[PDB]
């Protein structure tokens, strides 16, 4: 009767932060209850841990009150069969909602809409007679979003909250021999939802693994593993605290053994009975075993050395009762004289924030995707990952233990959308709900070596509950620093100054919560802590402009120890069009309103894990080898802390304007933090015009667990000698002819002709035979299809006048019409020369003036000179160049300049000057929200079809006009236009990225000069 839905739902436990659970079992490190010690040692499956993943029955309801009572005792006929784990949104049952700060429900704590989508999962399953005769059978829900009641065989078992930590219940008294039925009622919204306002898709369901665990009545209930060292790390002590439940008997003993492969390194045995704690005695149900280990192999992300600990509960008889185990990493984390140290050395954090996202399965994680993420991270020189912003799938910490990544483990607490952010975290009545989110994380993950820093959550202001739970962790686990960014990044609840989007040089003095220059922040009076940015370099679309500025400062300042980029992967989701072709969706593409559109996509990699261009810029700046050149000696500095360069070659190549002359390879032998001098053999010194370039690459000859043989780890380029060309062009055998109309100036030379419209003032057509070459005239361009960083948070709903796109729009940059001031022809002895002069205006104010000269000579080459004035009081323009739409569509693009990948003025350090030859496809970057893209910088020669351009310019080349990109909201709606659109810019504004909601382009990358000059030569070859 009291099992009925009517009575259980009556209490409304999901609108009460004083009930976070009912009858839920205590939290602990991962268990498997092996009944054989060698299976435990080898980490092989345990027949005491069943998976209940697979096909369940599921049914959707608009509110829990709509669930019929029949559902408790038999399957609903309207129910479907569904795979678990899953998010029910990904099966089309209701919409996923993408909102950033604003809560997806009315803010009215602790209450929740009565429209509360409800997932009714059920499973019929068998249990062996063995499990019911002896011991304890429990069920483990690794992840239920956001709360749930549990029935088994019609009887109510319990209730659970916190979406990202395992909820476990005892099923012993509820199971029967043979057929049993689980009934799990999952609520999309709960009072827990008030602490789960992370900027991400809001989904729901049983989205992590479901398991049964069988333990004996007398059991290992908890164990903690600590490692302490002497000053030089030549000796360690492993302390293992083991706790038990059940009937204590004097014959009970515990053995803890430490292995390294098949070598047993130490072992101890003891009865239960701890040291004296206070005036009432000690813990009779606990024992600590202390093992000596001489010259331990130490854990780091550089070399992830692991031991294995095996904990046997047995009798004096030797009868094994059960065994648990974990991997062990010998490493020490401490902050000492203002620096974060690991094994006595200062870490430099090459970090990234990473969400649990999959474009098809939503927030369900798999081993394959996890491994793919880790490989991609290490291959791009990433040290560390921040679990933003919740405890991860348990397998993640095992994988980072083994592959070697430093992990920040973060409690599932974000209250961003409250006003102020403080509201719940400063309120004592919410302390219990918060403590369970902090304490149960620590109790689960404290034995993982890869976790080096605990975090109290994200974006919840600073309340007294943070201070309380900061001190809880410090008392319970001294071995790791605690950090938290809320309330100004330097509150009393953080051992590390952990700002988000603090800039390098520029102060943002917001009241109460300023973001100082990270350099100035360190020096403020009384401040002694290190500074590691919790989030930095917002990688939203065409971003990471200014990334090198950070890493220069990280390398110069000891107490700037890096940061975590925001963030790893685009949170795009897959939809299907009328033909079943997939496309990538973002905010509002599911009827979800209100939403925050494209802001779900901030990754360095697309959702399928293909890299954005910015990934290589990060790889370059975060490389572990630094290079200097004096003469033709190379100084290689290693930023590794623990390992020699014992899988590294240096390849070097010298080349003249792309043409290789000399190469060669040198073994690399640099000690950690050491230097190696390499003198290069006598290098070529040709008399040829052009520029000589030295390029070095570090190459790993052997495969790793994370990379292929031949993997490139770092690179650097220097200009050696230059030779300015002095030679006179070969004399031509003909002079071009000028034909003057009232309408046109036309120029002829051989089969070639050039037409200059005298009404417009632009080169409107060019001929080679009967084949015309332009579909659009060659005109000036002072605008770009705005990037995410240009737009910021501006919408048609609420315009943000301060963003770049809106200052451009307000000033008429986008609707300015060219007004010709001058267009004259002149014949001279060698060539014909057209001079032009245009003004761009808007409502009586002149924005730009453009003075040009076209010189067509007997060699068939058109020399263009441009001299642009920009009014001092108009917003600095996005670019200064020319555009046109060619008739040609060639397969290839050949250029000499920075490449091969997309690069922009404030993000070109990773690009190298060489001859690059790619398909036209690769000259467009398929950002899901389309914008300016594919620019290549510092180019001297561009080759497309019969055409060739020469000068010193930046260019993009595509089948997509700047008009189409600016007007199209999704990449999958783009259509190839007739021919090819070409933008050639003398100058181009930076892209920014320090954040994506305020102007972020540093002054030195703003086109502020007032007058500009660039020069081009158009020819056919
Ligand atoms: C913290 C800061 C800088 C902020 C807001 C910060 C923010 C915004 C969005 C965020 O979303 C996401 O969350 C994810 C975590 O779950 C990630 O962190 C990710 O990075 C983001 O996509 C996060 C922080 N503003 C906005 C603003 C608005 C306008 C102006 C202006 O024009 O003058 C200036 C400041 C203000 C305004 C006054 C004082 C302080 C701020
Ligand atoms: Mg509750
Ligand atoms: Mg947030
Ligand atoms: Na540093
Ligand atoms: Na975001």
């Amino acid at each position: 009767i009291t099992d009925s839905l009517a009575v259980v739902l009556q209490r409304r436990d999901w609108e009460n932060p004083g009930v976070t659970q009912l009858n839920r079992l205590a939290a602990h490190p991962p268990f498997a209850s092996w009944r054989n010690s060698e299976e435990a040692r080898t980490d092989r499956p345990s027949q005491q841990l069943r998976s209940l993943n697979g096909e369940w029955r599921f049914a959707w309801f608009p509110a829990p009150e709509a669930v019929p009572e029949s559902w408790l005792e038999c399957d609903l006929p309207e129910a479907d069969t569904v795979v678990v784990p899953s998010n029910w949104q990904m099966h089309g049952y209701d919409a996923p909602i993408y909102t950033n700060v604003t809560y997806p429900i009315t803010v009215n704590p602790p209450f929740v809409p009565t429209e509360n989508p409800t997932g009714c999962y059920s499973l019929t399953f068998n249990v062996d007679e063995s499990w019911l005769q002896e011991g304890q059978t429990r069920i483990i829900f690794d992840g239920v979003n956001s709360a749930f009641h549990l029935w088994c065989n019609g009887r109510w078992v319990g209730y659970g909250q916190d979406s990202r930590l395992p909820s476990e219940f005892d099923l012993s008294a509820f199971l029967r021999a043979g057929e049993n039925r689980l009934a799990v009622m999952v609520l999309r919204w709960s009072d827990g939802s008030y602490l789960e306002d992370q900027d991400m898709w809001r989904m729901s369901g049983i989205f992590r693994d479901v398991s049964l665990l069988h333990k004996p009545t007398t059991q290992i209930s908890d164990f903690h593993v600590a490692t302490r060292f002497n000053d030089d790390f030549s000796r360690a002590v492993l302390e293992a605290e083991v706790q038990m439940c059940g009937e204590l008997r004097d014959y009970l003993r515990v053995t803890v053994s430490l292995w390294q492969g098949e070598t047993q390194v130490a072992s101890g045995t003891a009865p239960f009975g701890g040291e004296i704690i206070d005036e009432r005695g000690g813990y009779a149900d606990r024992v600590t075993l202390r093992l000596n280990v001489e010259n331990p192999k130490l854990w780091s992300a550089e070399i992830p050395n692991l031991y294995r600990a095996v904990v046997e509960l047995h009798t004096a008889d030797g009868t094994l009762i059960e065994a648990e185990a974990c991997d062990v990493g010998f490493r020490e984390v401490r902050i000492e004289n203002g620096l974060l140290l690991l094994n006595g050395k200062p870490l430099l954090i090459r970090g990234v924030n990473r969400h649990e996202h999959h474009p098809l399965h939503g927030q369900v994680m798999d081993e394959q995707t996890m491994v793919q993420d880790i490989l991609l991270m290490k291959q791009n020189n990433f040290n560390a990952v921040r679990c933003s912003h919740y405890p991860n799938h348990p397998l993640w910490y095992t994988l980072c233990d083994r592959y070697g990544l430093y992990v920040v483990d973060e409690a599932n607490i974000e209250t961003h959308g409250m006003v102020p952010m403080n509201r719940l975290t400063d309120d004592p009545r919410w302390l219990p709900a918060m403590s369970e989110r902090v304490t149960r994380m620590v109790q689960r993950d404290r034995n993982h070596p890869s976790v080096i820093i605990w975090s109290l959550g994200n974006e919840s202001g600073h309340g007294a509950n943070h201070d309380a739970l900061y001190r809880w962790i410090k008392s319970v686990d001294p071995s790791r620093p605690v950090q938290y960014e809320g309330g100004g990044a330097d509150t009393t609840a953080t051992d590390i100054i952990c700002p988000m989007y603090a800039r390098v040089d520029e102060d943002q003095p917001f009241p109460a919560v300023p973001k100082w220059s990270i350099k100035k922040w360190l020096s403020l009076p009384g401040e002694t802590r290190p500074l590691i940015l919790c989030q930095y370099a917002h990688a939203m679309g065409n971003s990471l402009g200014g990334f090198a500025k950070y890493w220069q400062a990280f390398r110069q300042y000891p107490r700037l120890q890096g940061g975590f980029v925001w963030d790893w992967v685009d949170q795009s989701l897959i939809k299907y069009d009328e033909n079943g072709n997939p496309w990538s969706a973002y905010g509002g593409d599911f009827g979800d309103t209100p939403n925050d559109r494209q802001f779900c996509m901030n990754g360095l990699v697309f959702a399928d894990r293909t890299p954005h261009p910015a990934l290589t810029e990060a790889k370059h700046q975060q490389q572990f080898f630094q290079f200097r050149l004096s003469g033709q000696t190379i100084e290689v500095t290693s930023e590794y802390l623990f390992r020699h360069s014992d899988n590294e070659l240096l390849h070097w190549m010298v080349a003249l304007d792309g043409k290789p002359l000399a190469s060669g390879e040198v073994p690399l032998d640099v000690a950690p933090q050491g230097k190696q001098l390499i003198e290069l053999p006598e290098l070529p010194q040709p008399e040829s015009a052009g520029q000589l370039w030295l390029t070095v690459r570090v190459v790993q000859p052997n495969a790793t667990a994370w990379s292929e043989a031949g993997h490139i780890s770092a690179w650097q380029q220097w200009r050696l000698a230059e030779n300015l060309s002095v030679t006179l062009p070969a004399a031509s055998h003909a002079i071009p002819h000028l034909t003057t109309s009232e309408m046109d100036f036309c120029i002829e030379l051989g089969n070639k002709r050039w037409q200059f419209n005298r009404q417009s003032g632009f080169l409107s057509q060019m001929w080679i035979g009967d084949k015309k070459q332009l579909l659009t005239p060659l005109r000036d361009q002072f605008t770009r299809a705005p990037l995410d960083n240009d737009i910021g948070v501006s919408e048609a709903t609420r315009i943000d006048p301060n963003a770049w796109v809106e200052r451009w729009k307000a000033a008429g940059h986008y609707q300015a019409e060219a007004a010709l001031l001058q267009c004259t022809a002149d014949t001279l002895a060698d060539a014909v020369l057209i001079t032009t002069a245009h003004a761009w205006q808007h409502q009586g104010k002149t924005l730009f003036i453009s003075r040009k000269t076209y010189r067509i000579d007997g060699s068939g080459q058109m020399a263009i000179t441009v001299d642009v004035e920009v009014a001092s009081d108009t917003p600095h323009p996005a670019r200064i160049g020319l555009n046109c739409q060619l008739a040609q569509v060639a397969e290839r693009v050949n250029w000499l300049g920075l490449g091969p990948q997309e690069n922009y003025p404030d993000r070109l350090t990773a690009a190298c000057f060489d001859r690059w030859d790619l398909p036209l496809s690769d000259m467009y970057t398929p950002y899901v929200f389309p914008s300016e893209n594919g620019l290549r910088c510092g180019t001297r020669e561009l080759n497309y079809g019969p055409h060739q351009w020469r000068g010193d310019f930046q260019f993009n080349i595509s089948r997509y006009s700047q008009q189409q990109l600016m007007e199209t909201s999704h990449r999958h709606l783009l259509h190839a236009e007739e021919g090819t659109w070409l933008n050639i810019d003398g100058f181009h504004m930076g892209i920014g990225g320090d954040d994506s909601w305020s102007p972020s382009v540093s002054a030195e990358f703003q086109l502020s000069a007032g007058r500009y000059h660039y020069q081009l030569v158009w020819c056919q070859k």
